């Protein structure tokens, strides 16, 4: 009955124990409130009573000096990387960087360094798939663009938007912590857990400071991130614009051929009047006449084609 | 015939009273000028004589370090929230997290929450309507639009508009509050009230980091809010555009057929002309003759289908 | 010969004095010096020798510790504001809430009041003409939009911004006094013009609090004009966009029907020049052949009405 | 063989030399290196070994306590200035406000009034263009608008974009000076000549206030500017808007006319084509009919002016 | 099979030695770690155990105060620049100004100018390219625009964007190490490496300030860059809705010119659906009358003409 967290535990060599806990009992292990841990804001970081708490969006961890924990964890296809790359980046040969550092280093950096590859590959998804839908719409030589295409377009910019705003926000959790120094110096756990201990334990080593590189090791990573993103929009805006003059190029042709075949059917249809006049079962005084029939029909086709030419000059004059 | 304040007092205790109260009254009973509950500006919230004066619209509140007042309160709703949440949130077991603290920290989370609320409320009822009705007017098999439904779609604009300055202005104030400590230590009207008292007291809790994690977690759902606002205006920009390229391509498609359709019609007008010449009542030297009527017919139709073949050729050399 | 000052003098007590001064007559009897007058910055606050010098456009005034003077008031219709508001403000029972306080807060309070009222009512003339004119335009039901009414929005929106830069340019000078203190302390020039007077006179006001309570104040009052100018704009720009939906709409729907009649008339045409071909007086075997006349006109009929539905069918096609 | 520059001198007195000196020889005069006088960036003040180097685009001066100096003077339309307002600005009756202050107060009050006359002149030349540019194309009566004025107005536009970020580097440079305290000292380059004579000298005049005061003089002049370019800008993007929604509208009425017509004309046309079936030299019943002919025009004219009524009749229901 | 670094060596006398080094081998040499040099950020300058590391793009130095080292310099074009300026740059008679201050401060003057040269030609390469296109497409007396200029412009303005975005992340990196006067201390590498014997090697010369200078220089003309490319986006979006304008009002030309043939043909095809009337096989009571014909043909002229003059006027009332 009561609420309860499926806990993912990494101790510091590594282990990896999935379990339930109930809510009340993870306040009481980890010494914290019950506000601390209710997750209500997306990309977050905070330190508690000497505990760290991270969500980023699905991503709810909690970093001890001694272990770290993944909360509700579970339909999030987040098993792939908890049990395959936690375990050697945390206590192996993985990419981390801060492998003599205290265990909580190597849990944030593991931490920043999946959503910062979660960006990455939603960005790299994206991307090309955006270039080539863009490629497709500008081409010069369609009359008409492909609306499929631009529902595609719709929808790969609504989710650019939505990553551009998570690199923002990731950003500004960032910058936040890295210009107040009490947060920085907050971060390092282990150093104030027992701090009569690292007093002199840390020989020469300064946790604030290894921590100030990695956050802003994270922070340049998620700004070349943004930064791509914002020309990756301000690419797709271009293109709606050249897509927009395209569009009315073409529709300005076809008006001009238009006209163009409007001038001759005016022409043709006033001289065709001229020649119906005489085709009317009315007597008038021409009917013997031999030579007035060609000479009529004649004069009509001249002066079409003359009228029609006249109009082509008026238009080519009225265009400049 | 002095102006008056219908004010809802909850103690302590969380017991209601409803009553009125002249100006001059309220100002002797709470210690403060009458320029400070001038109301006159929205989303403010200050501290004067160790009173919290808050405005959130029309919300109008002034918080004690006894007791809680909420002014004009009439003709607006608030009946529901002030007579069945706030009594339980103030001395019940609702979900407020700042019961141990003093009054005024429970105050000023019940206050903050009902407006969060508020803003929440209002954004989850302009989304799926905006949503749908962007969903409805990008569908790339429409011709035309509905313009009803562009008419919802401006006053959802508007109102998502007034939404996003009102979390703006809301944003605004908490920063503003958590950026200078001193406004914070003034929040704490509990701790001034009885400084000599509370100096004993405050066993190891600081009002003022306490008072500091609130807003800032308010703050955060806020900024959650506005990215939340923004990403919904950039959604609306971004389908109004790729309505506007579907307009465009609808229009050029159908110009390209209607001048198709106009050679057409232009070549059956010119050998129809052509034939009409023959039909006119003047004398001609080919009326005994046999095949000419039909060789006429035949060079007329096969013409006039060339010639529609030629233009048609034309147009696709001219679009490329 | 030599320029000169229109003053109006209003004294501690209230009392108006209209008169003329020369420049160098006013800078010996203010103790400032030619530059401090020149009032070349539109809406500046500065304080020189012990003297304010602000200006709001047109309206120049310097108080001083004992009197205010208002220059060059002539041909700007303040003749009222002067003469009738100004007195009851400074030395009646106007509603300024400074009146204990020293003449220099009541004389800023009364100069700020009147620019705040004077902006409140450029922005509520604004926003109704505004408001009705987007109303008409943004209608659904009308092909084409007014032009006089754009025209009208044209004008009403260079008022707008007009407007908002004033608010602007109001909100960045308050900003800037309140963000030094220096300032602030600057303003109090009664305190400093006797400091030894005023080390004992002011028993417990704090003269700078004051000042700053009262430019905090109308600095927001400013700020909630200028987020009602901004959502004015977003409005427009909003309504505008609507419009050219609209205008878009209306353009597919009159060329969708145009496409339609011109179908039927390139079938009409066509089957009139099938029927034409048999009107030229040119011979046939076909003249003595009762039932050919109306086996001709019904598959003529016919034929026009099945090429128009198949060019119907046609378009429905292409437009998906 | 050696890059020189052409130096007209201004001294204390102010005596015009106009003259032309080797760089290192200038460099050796003035106590400065080679680096100092690169003049690579536009719009830049600095001070370098107690001197004053500037340049406001095409303007480069050094200033010196004893002197004044401008740099590649030649070809630019300086002379006018320099030798007709400088020396009566400097040592005379010129609107100068700086006269009783050092040299130095005096040649960057010069400097910046020249600069910020040339800024307020380059936008009183664009503004009336601009502005009767617009007022031309914002015409409601036109059907289309003036290219010529076009082509004008992107002329004038690309003009008032530069002016506009001319004017934002000056303010970013006076701005850049006037936040730090250090670089208003140094600019007063007369005290720190012979600091233990000035340390009497100046008798209770600050020449670092008085700096600041100059300072602060310009750059609000600046802001102002900026603030009209600014307004500017946004007055032209709002007619263009305008222009866009008259050329909508007119196109919209237009096409709406000529689909009425292309009604009567297919009402007609298909009438015609049963009028044109009769007329056909085919042998029929109806010949010796006397009242048919009649009967059948009577029909045809009517049923004409009837299917085109309702084909209008449709056409005001379709567009609402 | 392990990682190496293609390393170009300059000395402090200017001598260049290209080699390849095992990566372990170059962090042993630099005293530096691994992490420092994972050059994972595009654009970054920092200083790392008295070493500074910067990448600018494509471009990896790694400065000493004996040596630097290019990193990755292979298949760039970046020989030429490499053997040919940078060892008279840094050991010669080059441009540098820097040459009696330690050798990193020639390090990193040459590298600065690389950089700033890089982007200085990339946009003086896009501006004639961009503004030749704009000039060719804004052309007022062409009916359509040419969409092959069109695909170069968006080419061209997307490139454009990219030099944006690394002149912006290049005057970040600059601005956010003048910011700090830390950052500046730590790149006076060769002022740390020997503390003691600097104390009195620095004869007066303070390297801080010199770095400051330098790194001021070139933000500086990074800014000015910024402000070149910022000038030509914002021409490039004018000249579109200039583009737009032109197109629109081609369109507004055309369509009217359209209307008023069709108004034209619409006269014509009533009389002469009135004419034929009369051309069809049934008898009547006019044949016999002789002026009946050239009545009917004349009035059915003079009609048509009418008629269209109406139909042009009504036209002309309607456009106003
Ligand atoms: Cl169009
Ligand atoms: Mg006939
Ligand atoms: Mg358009």
């Amino acid at each position: 009955v009561a609420p309860v967290f499926t806990v993912t535990k990494f101790d510091k060599q590594g282990n990896v124990t999935s379990f339930e806990r109930k809510k009340t009992e993870l306040y009481q292990e980890l010494g914290l409130q019950a506000r601390d841990l209710r997750f209500q804001h997306v990309m977050s970081i905070t330190v508690r009573n000497n505990r760290i708490i991270m969500r980023m969006e699905y991503l709810k961890a909690v970093i001890t000096p001694e272990c770290l924990l993944i909360l509700d964890y579970r339909n999030l296809n987040l098993e792939q990387w908890l049990f395959r790359e936690l375990p050697s980046q945390l206590s192996g040969e993985g990419q981390l960087v801060t492998y003599p550092l205290p265990f909580e280093f190597r849990a944030i950096e593991a931490l920043l360094q999946y959503w910062i590859n979660t960006l990455q590959g939603k960005l790299s998804i994206l991307q090309p798939l955006i270039l080539e839908t863009l490629d497709a719409l500008v081409d010069p030589k369609h009359s008409s663009v492909d609306r499929s295409k631009l529902h595609i377009l719709l929808q790969n910019g609504k989710s650019l938007s939505e990553l551009e705003t998570d690199i923002k926000i990731f950003k500004e959790s960032i910058l936040e912590i890295l210009d107040e120094e009490e947060l920085l110096e907050e971060l390092c756990v282990s150093k104030w857990s027992d701090p009569q201990v690292f007093e002199k334990s840390s020989a020469g080593i300064d946790h604030a400071e290894e921590m100030e590189l990695l956050l802003e090791n994270y922070y340049r990573l998620a700004d070349d991130l943004s930064n791509a993103a914002r020309e990756l929009r301000v690419l797709i805006d271009d293109s709606q614009s050249i897509i927009f003059i395209n569009l009315d190029s073409h529709r300005n042709v076809m008006m001009r051929l238009n006209l163009q075949l409007t001038m001759g059917t005016f022409s043709l249809s006033l001289f065709g009047l001229m020649g119906v006049a005489f085709g009317m079962n009315l007597e008038s005084s021409l009917e013997e006449d031999h030579r007035i029939f060609w000479l009529i029909t004649g004069i009509m086709f001249m002066g079409s084609g003359l009228i029609w030419r006249r109009l082509l000059s008026f238009l080519g004059r009225q265009l400049e």
